[PDB]
């Protein structure tokens, strides 16, 4: 359990900040400020960690979720992020992700993004 | 809104079963039961969706994360979804997929698979 | 080896049309004419195929690139996809695929597109 | 015009090396030899490039495939990179990849990996 190693605000090669409190039972809650995009002040995030990871170096499991809707913009997407968290001195998360927009059908195979976040805690 | 278009039980080409609920606010929240891999029963997901879409024939973007942690099983890794809702008499939720293991540093090349599911109302 | 299973002309999902030559040695060669996008006519396409598969039931892992450049357009992009041959009665290529656009730094983030073919000997 | 500036060897960050001849007409022709998984010295690489990028500050697009059989090895599988070429002082090559294994159909779920390889023309 990395419950206490993964709480807290973390900032991406991008200088987008993701702000997460990890709940005992593998929830992850908080918000999202992305430096890029469609995009402007705080989203809501949830997602799901591992909480009680193998003890043998490896990483610890988790993705979340951001829709692009708050009370200033609506940008009909969302991301995922999917990776794991390494802890120790300099702690990171790697994550890959997914962007969908809302797409007509004819649009759909133009819908998905796909890139990779480095999340750490300075910076 | 699609709260209600959203809310229920999917099914995806796999067999697997998704029972989710929108909330007014972007949530969702659900189980998730894989009919593949290192799965047994249901998971906790959790997620959004943009609960204002475009009104031009657009589908409604979404996300959701699960961690495949339950009291059964733990497969140290998470797969999160992304895609869209389309409504009507055939509705689908069409995504793509990044299932992340927790691995070793020396092993994080290896550690996300990419797939794509199409969650339908019957079968 | 696929050598005579591969080779031909092969339709996806969106219309698309994929010509290919099989080599000996694993060479993929042909033409690409996509019905959608920032395309006319065919382009060239090169890739790989494995030429001696397991005769285990599996597939035949293969992969090719197109770069959006012909007589006619210039795309600025490039798609590969990666995926396997499954012979027999109804044989499928199943691919997923990454196109890249070229790009200012500043908009590197959303350079990339994620999807999914099919392609068939039909239709 | 990046025939030059692309042709010759680069390393990726897990000390993999890519050797490329960049053809006037958009080839790509070269030996791929991964530091990491299922392989051993070079396996034949082709792919394409776009021979003539924007003038704006934008990459290069480009792609590649290695199926990973040669005379020492059969993984079974293809990797495609796809991606752009960015020139100047610290020039690279930033790609996202995915690696494809032969599968049954049962197991074709979990057939693909992807990732996202950065080669540089040191180290």
């Amino acid at each position: 359990r990395d419950e206490a190693g993964i709480t807290g605000t973390w900032y991406n090669q991008l200088g987008s900040t993701f702000i997460v409190t990890a709940g005992a039972d593998g929830a992850l809650t908080g918000t999202y400020e992305s430096a890029v995009g469609n995009a402007e002040s705080r989203y809501v995030l949830t997602g799901r960690y591992d909480s009680a990871p193998a003890t043998d170096g490896s990483g610890t499991a988790l993705g979340w979720t951001v829709a692009w809707k708050n009370n200033y913009r609506n940008a009909h997407s969302a991301t995922t992020w999917s990776g794991q968290y390494v802890g120790g001195a300099e702690a990171r998360i790697n994550t890959q992700w997914l962007l969908t927009c809302g797409t007509t059908e004819a649009n759909a195979w133009k819908s998905t993004l796909v890139g990779h976040d480095t999340f750490t805690k300075v910076k």
